This record gives C-alpha cells, structure tokens and sequence, in this order.
RNA sequence: GCUGCGGUGUGGAAGGAGUGGCUGGGUUGCGCAGC
C-alpha cells in the first residue's frame, strides 16, 4: 500500500 | 493503488472533512476502519 494511507474528505497527504 | 469516520491535538469544549489550510501544528500531521 504505497498510496494513501488514510482517506475521508482531504486527510492524508504530502 | 484507492476510499470511509471532527474519530486525534502543545487550544480540540463553544468548530469543520479543509468553503481558514502559503495563519500554525501539517505540503492534510496522528489514530481507526474498509476495498
Ligand atoms: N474524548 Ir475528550 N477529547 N478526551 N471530548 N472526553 N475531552
Ligand atoms: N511556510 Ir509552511 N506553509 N508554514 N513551513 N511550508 N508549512
Ligand atoms: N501551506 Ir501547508 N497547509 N502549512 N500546505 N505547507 N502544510
Ligand atoms: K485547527
């Protein structure tokens, strides 16, 4: 999993 | 690789999903969960 490690609206990012 | 929950706070009890986010923690950190 070397995408998004936690979604929901804009949480996670960088 | 994608997505969901203001669920977390060296303010998190007058808030939210960034319609404050070149105003910070934070190029949306941290936790939890799902494909
Ligand atoms: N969960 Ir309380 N943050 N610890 N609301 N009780 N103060
Ligand atoms: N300038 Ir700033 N926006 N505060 N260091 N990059 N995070
Ligand atoms: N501007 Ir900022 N919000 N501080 N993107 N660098 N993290
Ligand atoms: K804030």
């Amino acid at each position: 999993g070397d995408g998004r490690r936690r979604g929901g609206g804009g949480r996670g990012q960088g």
